[PDB]
């Protein structure tokens, strides 16, 4: 029953989960990695914000990581070079699952395919 | 240039204020729905403000965090029950983007609102 939006602990270290998870993988390139680790630590810093205010219920946290996991898709999506679009969506998939393992060790599935799934619609949009 | 919420950081956080505005005079969302999707607004008015102090907020990083401020605003539309059916919840959303453009901009960019309408679906669907 344990998420990344369980609490605001588990959502910051789901999020430094995937970045350096991803940074280990192929598909993108330096300025974009720089991009999506500079929202990713944003987001952290988001969280613990609303940490020090009460205000970080799971539901608010659910909404964060959904605004976190679909930046990662439009970079993905939207900034050119680096490798395919297929490659940069499984290293993504590959990044959320490692995330999911190294926080609450289960893997969100239903979770992954939605953003793999907004990855291909914000290319679309493109 | 920089006439735009996706190239000026002050437009994105006007769009991101004008949309709760908006939405707040719209039904479907109880009253929780409506704290979350303003706390979480407000999160993302503020982590732009802390970029663009820092010249950091370029307009590849607006982008995706204005994408990422609509997707939420959906997330919470389509996974929190009670308030009013997916169908008004998602045009009041229509109508909220579309005060957002017209306090900013003044010119509303259908293909970003039909975008969110549809990811709300989306997110409804993996329910």
């Amino acid at each position: 029953h344990t998420t990344p939006w369980t609490n605001p602990g588990l959502a910051e270290n789901f999020m430094n989960s995937f970045m350096q998870g991803l940074s280990s993988m192929p598909g993108f390139t330096a300025s974009q990695l720089d991009d999506m680790s500079t929202i990713a630590q944003s987001m952290v810093q988001s969280i613990q914000s609303l940490a020090a205010q009460g205000r970080a219920s799971p539901n608010k946290l659910q909404a964060l990581n959904m605004a976190f996991a679909s930046s990662m898709a439009e970079i993905a999506a939207s900034e050119e070079g680096g490798g395919s679009l297929s490659t940069k969506t499984s290293s993504i998939a590959s990044a959320m699952s490692n995330a999911f393992l190294q926080t609450t060790g289960v893997v969100n599935q239903p979770f992954i395919n939605e953003i793999t799934q907004l990855v291909s619609m914000f290319a679309q949009a493109g």
